């Protein structure tokens, strides 16, 4: 019936932060408390390239060459390029829209770590993120450790003003939008949720612990935009990743905005 109910049902620890851009009535649960983000900070990686981009237009044409050796677990489109390279713009693809572990690894050698990534989070006022880790080390999601975490009201604050806001240029903030609508590996997690007719963007995330993420934006087709943020972690190691919790959350969260 509600989070603290679907919490109990699946087990773990479960946080939502879901906005209403019109009105800004929240759906909430847990959402201050800080989750394993996993490959959700991909979205806030794509973000700090293009920012990086904007004093440096010929940024996103730069072509890296990378080889067997740098490609880590779940690499579906940098495992087909290692002969020929590929543009910075094309690994923000990657990474966005397929998730791309070393697309991930090769942005963050190119703009200086894990370390950029967090102070880009700092400059659109994110005192919560940090990014410690590389792909894939940073899916560890260890109970109580605090590397590479966020929470839910800050994740979605951040979604809220690069989506919907003016933290990027309107040209980066259209790059990003299309990117993270783009998303091809998410199809049971939010985007089961919602009605056929809403739009998503988003960005999934997956690591052990059966973490399961997902945050975007929500586009209902007469009505404001909904920011939604939800994680997901699991007491075991080697518990499995619940898509239809996601999908349940936003069921609900979508109903309380309703």
């Amino acid at each position: 019936a509600s989070f603290a109910a679907l919490e109990r049902a699946a087990g773990g620890r479960l946080g939502v932060c879901a906005i209403d851009t019109a009105t800004g009535r929240r759906a909430l649960h847990r959402a201050d408390e800080r989750f394993p983000f996993c490959s959700t900070f991909k979205a806030m990686l794509g973000a700090a390239v293009l920012a990086q981009s904007v004093a440096h237009p010929g940024l996103l044409q730069q072509r890296v060459t990378y080889g067997r050796s740098d490609l880590v677990n779940y690499s579906p489109v940098t495992e087909r390029h290692v002969d020929t390279g590929m543009t910075v713009a094309e690994l923000c693809a990657a990474t966005i829209q397929y998730s791309d572990n070393t697309a991930a690894n090769e942005l963050m050698k190119r703009i200086g770590g894990p370390a950029a990534v967090t102070a880009y989070a700092r400059s659109i006022g994110d005192d919560t993120f940090r990014l410690d880790r590389w792909e894939t080390e940073l899916n560890t999601a260890l109970p109580g450790d605090l590397r590479d975490t966020t929470t839910p009201a800050a994740m979605a604050a951040n979604l809220r003003v690069l989506v919907l806001g003016d933290a990027l240029p309107p040209a980066q903030r259209a790059q990003l939008i299309e990117w993270l609508r783009g998303n091809k590996v998410g199809d049971k997690r939010i985007r089961a949720g919602v009605p056929t007719g809403w739009r998503v963007g988003d960005k999934t995330g997956t690591g052990d612990y059966g973490t399961t993420n997902d945050v975007g934006v929500l586009w209902p087709p007469s009505r404001a935009p909904i920011v939604l943020a939800v994680y997901y972690t699991q007491t075991r190691a080697d518990a499995k990743a619940k898509d239809d919790v996601i999908a349940a959350a936003t069921r609900i969260a979508s109903a309380t905005l309703a």
